[PDB]
This record gives C-alpha cells, structure tokens and sequence, in this order.
C-alpha cells in the first residue's frame, strides 16, 4: 500500500477497504490503466460536433484536426479552458464571500460581521477607498461593492490584481496586455477565443491565457481578504493532524471543500451543541477538517486536519466519521457512494454542488446558525446509530504548529526589528542563512504515491536551508509528516535555516524554533505568499523575477492548480510542476512554457516528475535568482 | 463528391481541390476515422489531471471515473461546458456591440452612429428606459449601459431574457430556478461546478445548462437588438449564393465570421474605393459573404453570400478570392495554409482571434474607415499578382430574397390587415394553410453531405405547408438550393402554404409570393424567431410549449449551436438535432433532454439522424401542438 500512499495511517485504511471490498480512488485509478495517450499529451479536442479530433504524438495521420487545428493550437485551447476553470472555482468562491459581507454589513445575516477590522481598513486603503470618518458598515460595503465590480468590465482594470503586485511588475504585464479587464470577463473571453473557429495562434492563445489567470490570482486575494475581514487573520496556532484526530467516543465531523463562510459557522456552533451530544453519549462534537476548508479553519481556530486530497475517503472507512459537510471543490464524489457502507451522513450545501445520494441541506447566510444545528443535529443521530459499534481510527497523528498569514509572519519577524520587519529576512538571505523561499502549493494525485514529492523535494530544500512555505494539500502533505512539527527542526533544518527559525521562534516567547515549514493557509491563500513576496520586492526595490523565490505544484491535480502555477509563471516565479498537464504533445507550447516566457514574464515552468531531480532544478533556480543579485550561493 | 457535399458548385472545387493536391475539411475527416468512441458517446473525462478518464460504453471496467465519478455526471459536465462556450461566444459578440454603440454615441468612432432611431426608442421602451425628453445620444447610451449591465450580477436580472419572453414563460422558468442572474457569471459557474469535485447530480447540472442557455439566448438577442441600433433593422432583399458570385475580372474580398462591426463598415468603404480598383485593372470591390457576417451584410445590404460552413475552403479554391478578412467564430484555421496554394489574403481584425499565418490588421472601432482602407488595398494588390491567372469560377448561383426580420415580417403581414397584424397568420395556422412554422438553424458538419438534412427535412415540411423560417448556415443551405427564390414555391410548396406566400407576397407589390423559406438572419437572429414566436404567443394569450412552432438544427456542429438548441428547449420548443453531441453514453441524461424536460419547460429535444424520419417526427410534434390547441390536422 506504500507505493499508493506513503501515509501510514492512509495504509492502514487502504488494507480495511480492500478486506471490506469498498473501492478507493486507487481501485479506480488501477481500473483505468492504461489511460489514453491523446488525452495524456493533450493531442484531443472536442469542442465542436465534427469531433472528436486526435492527432497522433508521432507517426502517421490524423496529423491535424478536421477544422484545420494544428496540436499547438489544440494544446494551447485545451491548457486555456483549464486555466479558465480554475479562475472560475476560485472567483466563484471569493465571489460567495463578497455576497457574504455584503449582507452582513447591510443587516441582513446576523450570523456575520467584520470581525477584523483592521484588515478592513488596510484592504480599503489599498484600493483608494476612503476611510477617515466613515463607519466600519460603510467602507465594508465599498470593498464588498469593489471586490463584486472587478467581475466585469469598468473603468478599471481588476483591482485585486494592480493594487496587490509592484508598480514595475505591473507595468511589465500591462506593456504585453497581460492585466485582467473583469474576473468573468476574462473567463468567457477564454471560452470564446479557444472554441472551434477562433483563436489558432498558439502564442496569442497562451498570452490570453496568462491573463486569465491573473484574474484567477485576483480570486485568490480576494477570497483570502473577505475571509480574514469576516473570520479573522490567521495568527500562529498549534493542533493536531492525521487520521488519529477522530475519536472514537465523540461525534466526529469534517468540513470538507474549500469556502468556509460555512464552516467557521460549524466551528461556533458545535461549541453551543456540546450538550445535545452529550445527552446522546458522545463526549462532545469533534470537528475536523479535510481539504482545503480545513485548512482555513485549522489556520483560524486550531481545528485539527483530519486528511487531504486523495486520501479523503479514507477517513470514512475508519467507520467513525459521522457526518461529513459538503460546499464546493476537490470533493471525490465517491464519498456519496462509500457513505452507504460506513454509515457517515454525506451533506451538501450549496445549490450549484449536490452529489447524488447525499442528502442535502439548502445553507443561507441568513439562516446560518439555524442550519449548522440542523446539520449537526443530523451528525448527532448517526452517532447513536454506532453506539456501540467498532471502529478502526488508526492512532497516527502528528502536531501541527500553524497560522502563518503573511500579518503574522511580519509580526513575528518585528520582534527582531519593530520598525523593519522584514529586513532581518533579508539579512539572512544576503548572509546565507536562507537559501532563497520555496513555495508548495497544490493538491495530491493519483498517480504519484501520496506525499512523496512535496516530502522528499522538501526534505532537500530544507537541507540546504531553504526557507519553505506551503498551501493547500501541499501544506497537508508537508504537515501529516510532521514537517510543522518544531521538534523536527534539528532532524530536518540545515544549520543556516535551523538558526533563523530558532532566532525568530525565541524571540516570540516559544522557547523553540519556528516549525521547520510555515504554513500559509488554504489554495486561495496563496495569495498571502504573493503578499509576502511583493513585500520584499518592494522592501528590496527589485521585481519579483529578481527574488531567488520559486513555487513548487509538485503533485497537482486540479484545473485550480493549472491556473496558480501559470499565475506564479506570470508574476515572476520559477515554478515546478511534478505532474505534465496535457502538454508534451506540443513541443512548441512546452518551450514557451519552459523557456521562452521568460522573455515576458521573467517566470517559467519546471517541468520534472523525479522528485529527487526537481530539489535539484529548484535549487539552481533560487541559486541563479541569487547570482544575479550578486549574492553567494 | 456527392458524399461530401450536394452542393454542385462544392462537388466542382473538391475535384480542383484533389487534382491540385490541397487537403479540405473532408479530407482531415477521413484521416481522422474511425473517431474516438469514448468522445463520440461522451464518456471521457479531462477535467483534472489524474485523467483522462474513459468509462467503456457497455462491458467491464473502467466503469466509473477515478474521483468516483459516473457516466451520467461526466456526460452532463461536457454538455453544460459546451453550452458555456457557446454562450461566451453570443455574448462576446453581443458584448463588442455593446462597446461600439457606447463609443460611438460618446463622440469616440465616428464612423458609427444610430442608424435605426425608431428601434433604439423601441428597445429603450422594452427595458424601462424613458424617452421622453432625452436625447437619442443619452437613450442609446442607457441601452449600452444596460446590455453591457447583464453580463454580471446586480438587482435585476438578465434583461434580455425576462423583458423578451411572454410573462407566463418567465414565470415557469423563475420557478424552477433558470433565470440568468448574469451572462458572464453564468458562464464562469458553469466553469465552476463542472470543475472537478463540484457538482456531481446529473438533474442539478443540466438545469445549470438551462440556465446558462439563456444567457447565450439574451448574448443573441442583445447582439441582434444592437447590430440593428448601430446598422439597420433589415427589410427584404434581393441578391445571389453559391460560388458563381464571384467574378473573375474584379477584386473579389470575402467577409468571413461573425461580427459585423468591421464587415458593415468593408461594405460601405469598398464603394468608396472602385476607382482603385478600376486603376488596377479591376471592374471594381466585389464583397461577397461568408457563414454568418455575410449573413449580417447580406440581410441589410444585400451583398451576395458565396459560400457558409463546412465548404468555406472552397471559395478560395476558386484561384479568383483576393482577401478574405476576417473577425471570428467558424473560420476553419486551414484557411491561413490553403492561402499559400491559392493566392489569397487572409486577414485577421481581431484581437482575439489570429490565425499563424495570416495577416493581422488590428481594427479599432476608432480607426475603422482607414482600417476598411488598408485591408482593401490589400486586396487590390492581390487581384494584381494574378492579372492574367486562369480561376475556375463554379457558374453556379441561385436567387436569393431575404432580409426577413421580425419587424419585416410584421409589416408584411400587415399589408392584409393594418392593425392585427398577426392576425392574418393566426387565421391560416387555424384553417391550416399554415400547419406550422418550423425554424432551421446551426451549422454544416462534415459528417453530414453538406446540407442533405437541411434540404430533404425542408422538402417534406414544405409539401405540408409548414411555414419554414431559416437562419445561420441553415438559410446558407438553403438559400445554396433554391429554397429563397420564389419562383420555386410553385414545386416546393403545398397549396395551403403557397396560397398564403402568394397572398402576402401580392399585397406587398411583388406580382409573386414570398420565398419558399425565409430569411431571419444569422446565427444571433434566432433571437428574432424568438421576437416573432413571443408576439404570436401574446397574441394567442398562451405559452410557447403551446404554440405549433419547432425548431430543426439539422447538420450543427459549434458549442453556440449547442446552446441555441439548449434554450429552444428552455422557452419550450420541440428541437430536433440532426447530429448527436456526446450524451449518449448516458441513458439518463438521454432521457433528461429527450422526456423529462418536458415537465420543466414543455419543450424537449427530438433525437434523429435520419432526415426522412426527422421531418416526420417533426411532423408529429407540430400537429400534437396542433391537437393541443384543439385544431385539426
Ligand atoms: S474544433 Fe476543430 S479540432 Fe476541435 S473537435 Fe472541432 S473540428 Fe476537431
Ligand atoms: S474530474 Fe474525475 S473523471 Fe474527470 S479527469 Fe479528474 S478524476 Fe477523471
Ligand atoms: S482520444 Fe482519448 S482523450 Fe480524446
Ligand atoms: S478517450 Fe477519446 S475523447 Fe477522450
Ligand atoms: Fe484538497
Ligand atoms: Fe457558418
């Protein structure tokens, strides 16, 4: 089971569902070798009725689609639609939250409510919205009114995307029409120009394609703004993760998906119901969390992460999942099926993401509360259900030291320097103590054994004292191995990496280092690490393609993860992807995104699947990034 | 040659095409078989990268894809996506319309204006926008705000949709949750919960595409509303098809795609611009149309269509087309290569949409009459290089009356009775002279001999006196065989039929009929059927599911053509589909679009490959709608 997950507590599961004969996503996965080779190299296209057309890698006809369309050109709309899709997850979701805070603000959920304020203020400052002698109700209404105008076309360009970047990287992109006009307006341009009969220029589709997917990295900034408005900016936290959080003698629900305008009202609520479920013989209510609305309830209260990605099925099969609530995204909808067998209450939410067989709960922001006890009054009687039944909780769990918004990283960083907070990073860079920052990012994939790359790509950076950051399933992979745990500093660090971190952890009353990776919140809180990256842009007056600072995607799967890799390409970023996405049957495309966009951009993708290689690649990216500032290396 | 296309004029240049050794349309076809059956059935999946995931049609594994998810969910997601990037197509159309008339009315492109006041006050009026009082400048500028105002959410609705359908339609439609809330923002949710581990109900997704469909249906209807505004509403017309339009000794220039803010303007220029032409050698400017911006300047100012669709190569085959300027959508990229054989300028206009290969001239709504210009000079220099070729023409053309728009019709209906104007129709459809009206719509596809579906449905339609109605490539069709020339109603038409186009024709001083079929315009002109089925409902006082009016897209291909056919069923059509997109690998989703969307909307689609049997199912659903009204049949 190792050569499918090298979790241990994923393993123990995997050898239950296999003696219980629940399929998994890896029996799926093994039902569906060998997978086609056109849509592999991404040499198909079906996107007219004269189709489907394939062209042949190498060999004989079909050499090209029935239209006329060459494979750059198929390649190129193909990579163009998943890009589109991703900005459309990710808009969608900060889309709900500006709702979310408008009606909050306007009295119409009282469930909701500016609970950082000072975030608020500085939101609004950025975008020019006026603040002196305004009530908090009003400006909240502005950047709610702000936040829902970038969808579209208007008089400027998307502002969660020119106000969050340099003014010098901003106008590289403008010089090659690379900034968005409106978040939805992109994505339907892309639909349009990428359906049969339009754009057939694979250099013009890409370009198009970059810009979308800064209107996906103004979704991202935008959903974490609203939520640190609505829920809070994380600050450090510590809590538990793995499948051994689940206990036995309590009623265990996960929040599963990616917006938690839901489950942070989860998180509240199910303190209020401690009792009811102690009336049913549970000690309490346990929730935790999967996926990436996990993350944001782990970076905002401590709420330990249950599992991630590919493995999620896996927490049902320890048969003491009782409910398990549903919102949007990277949900297998598998879940609805394994359901009937391990006894969990499947819940959907939201009205565009129902699964088939789960039962459904029609969540309003205006009846929030009145909807979380519904929900978990639901979890409550599937736990009398398995009184007295046996369950299988693997006891794995590792800590979980968590909370690093980019607020608490400049916060921690000023107790070494109040009023230049981020110098001494700079310093330790210029002196070598840190390397150059890696970014992890993204989700797990089948086809890579779970965990292996983000662990073995960390574990070389680290030694080579590289300051490593992480999101998403890349931060749950990195934290179910114990890699946000601070007593795996000396075993992991370099002696570089190991001082800082234990510099910066003393001096913030915690007697120890700083975890050996820093966990910056969900997928769209990636855009905190944009945030944190500008910062030193900024503070060292140089673009972002001069920073030795490169993301790492190292086993993505998901058509949101295509477009934060192009985004973290756009901005500046050497950015490594340890899984191709349909691509290699276009040598043209590949060496525009392997190389000549670095003529654009100043960023470009790593294309390597050998994780130990990929270290490799990433360290001569930061340490060019370094050279080039006439730094040591 | 007759297997691949019934058009005589076609059949000739594909012999000139083989004997010259360049590949066509038909030709990549039969490279391209046998054609993947997992597409074809749509049963694949590529929406993450742990795909491309197949699910086997019938027989063993691979039953389900590897997120867990079934054949009816991955069906439902392809179709809603391409009902998307049909939409994003219409309202990207509709959108750079919606600029032009803003700008032109801002003083900022002087070569557009208002040409139609009387339909700008109508569409002001329709929307709630007052006039009294105001200057056409401000209306017209109110009416640009509002279109540009429903590609995104705010406190009404898509107006194109709820303000152009009967009220008794939009409620039925509220009800069941399937009013836009905006363009653009449907289509990006569409992106979104068709992303993986979204939406994952079959019944909840294709109400998704309802939805969405509706928005491509207000993306035609504001298009149409605007083209009208800034051009012309058109009135009849009499002009030529088929290749023998073109003529050897003048420059021959071909507008080609869909948007006629550029093709409006080549015509009005190019007579400006004969005495260049003459100084070269050449008779003058022949600008002939193809596919549907040809449509756009056929119907107001009657240049002549040479060919549409599928056989769009075959213009250029000829040796005698000089340019061939072009805007987007249905341009077979092929073009850009068959013009190194051929001599032809190929000219790309817009920005999204360029072709490796072609000459880009990059217009501007400003600079329009000095683009016109420089891409006609273009042209002129072109008919020099082959001063002296020998071009094989086709001497093969029909007459052609069209110009047929809803308002055009009206009027000629009221010639038989000034002030119910409808009334003359109604009459014959009760005492049916009239059984029915039948719109053809869509694309050629290559699987399909050209325009064999179009003409043998149309045929037996006629001989039982359906009124026929015809737009897009299915006017091209049969405009290309006759269909529009009055002079064949006599051997077309049934005698209830006959009698009544005579009727109209003679009382609006035509000494003959009306054509056999007529002419409602291009692609975004469904909208007009819509206008003129919406008054005849009104003034029957019931719905349009009550109505015996049906709707053929006999040969389509394009994801618009899709989502035209999606709303025909939206606002309660029977729509017959003469090629199958990829659902059936669905049963479910098959019964979903073939049945049971009958309950929701009262339309539904008719599944039918082959022509003979299509009409009589066609047949049937028009004489139930008949019954249904307590008419004989
Ligand atoms: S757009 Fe072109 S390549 Fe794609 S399916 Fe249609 S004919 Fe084939
Ligand atoms: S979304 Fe599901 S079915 Fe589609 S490619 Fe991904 S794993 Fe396969
Ligand atoms: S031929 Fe397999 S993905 Fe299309
Ligand atoms: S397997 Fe052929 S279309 Fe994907
Ligand atoms: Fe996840
Ligand atoms: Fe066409």
């Amino acid at each position: 089971q190792n050569l499918k997950s090298t979790d241990r507590a994923v393993q123990q599961m995997l050898d239950k569902a296999k003696r219980e004969g629940i399929q998994t996503v890896w029996d799926r996965y093994e039902a569906m070798k060998p997978q086609c080779g056109f849509g592999e190299t991404g040499l198909c296209c079906r996107h007219c009725l004269q189709g489907p057309c394939r062209i042949n890698p190498f060999g004989d006809e079909p050499k090209v689609g029935i239209c006329g369309a060459t494979a750059e050109v198929i390649v190129a709309r193909g990579l163009d639609r998943s890009i589109a899709a991703g900005a459309a997850g990710h808009s969608g979701h900060a889309k709900h939250l500006a709702h979310t805070l408008k009606k909050a603000v306007q009295g119409k959920a009282a469930s909701y409510m500016i609970k950082d304020r000072t975030k608020l203020h500085s939101i609004a400052k950025r975008l020019g919205i006026p603040t002196e002698g305004q009530k908090d109700e009003d400006i909240a209404l502005e950047v709610a009114k702000a936040a829902l105008a970038d969808f579209h076309e208007k008089d400027t360009p998307v502002l969660w995307v020119t106000t969050v970047l340099p003014p010098s990287r901003v106008k590289v992109l403008s010089a090659h029409g690379l900034i968005p006009a409106g978040i939805d307006h992109e994505i339907a341009e892309i639909m349009h120009r990428t359906s049969m009969g339009c754009d057939a220029d694979a250099q013009n589709l890409l370009l198009g394609g970059l810009r979308c997917s800064l209107a996906d990295l103004a979704g991202c900034y935008m959903g974490t703004d609203l939520a640190d408005i609505l829920f809070g900016t994380p600050a450090p936290v510590v809590t538990e993760s793995n499948l051994g959080v689940l206990k036995a003698d309590a009623v265990n629900v996960a929040v599963h998906g990616h917006n938690p305008v839901l489950s942070d009202i989860i998180v509240s609520v199910s303190k209020e119901m401690e009792n009811e479920a102690r009336a049913a013989g549970a000690t309490g209510i346990n929730v935790v969390g999967i996926c990436c609305t996990g993350n944001e309830v782990l970076m905002r209260h401590g709420i330990p992460a249950c599992t991630h990605s590919v493995s999620q099925e896996m927490a049902m099969i320890t048969g003491a999942l009782d409910a398990m609530i549903l919102d949007y995204q990277c949900i297998q909808p598998s879940v609805a099926t394994i359901a009937e067998c391990t006894g969990t209450t499947v819940i959907t939410t939201m009205e565009m993401s129902k699964i088939t067989g789960a039962t459904h709960v029609n969540f309003a922001e205006e009846a929030a509360v009145e909807n979380a006890k519904q929900i978990l009054r639901l979890a409550i009687d599937t736990f009398k259900r398995r009184k007295g039944k046996p369950v299988e909780i693997p006891n794995i769990k590792t800590k979980v030291v968590a909370g690093f918004s980019t607020e608490a990283i400049i916060n921690a960083l000023s107790k070494l320097n109040a009023n230049d907070p981020l110098k001494p990073l700079i310093d330790n860079v210029v002196n070598g103590n840190i390397r150059g920052v890696c970014l992890f990012a993204g989700c797990n994939n089948v086809k890579v054994p779970q965990d292996q790359n983000f662990t073995t790509i960390a574990r070389k950076l680290l030694k080579q004292n590289v300051l490593v950051v992480a999101t998403g399933c890349g931060a749950g992979a990195l934290m179910r191995h114990g890699f946000m745990d601070p007593a795996n500093v000396d075993e992991l660090c370099g002696d570089g990496l190991k001082a800082v971190l234990t510099a910066i952890g003393e001096a913030n009353g915690l007697g120890g280092p700083l975890p050996p990776v820093l966990h910056m919140g969900s997928c769209v809180d990636n855009s905190r690490a944009v945030a944190l990256v500008a910062a030193l842009a900024n503070r060292l007056g140089v673009d972002l393609d001069r920073l030795p600072v490169v993301a790492s995607a190292a086993e993505h799967m998901h058509e949101k993860a295509v477009a934060i890799g192009t985004w973290a390409v756009t901005i500046g970023l050497p950015t490594h992807i340890g899984v191709l996405p349909p691509i290699t049957g276009s040598l043209p495309v590949t060496q525009i995104l392997t190389s000549s966009v670095k003529d654009i951009t100043g960023g470009y993708f790593i294309h390597e699947l050998d994780p130990e290689t990929a270290a490799d690649k990433l360290l001569a990216a930061i340490n060019e990034r370094r050279a080039g500032l006439g730094l040591p290396w």
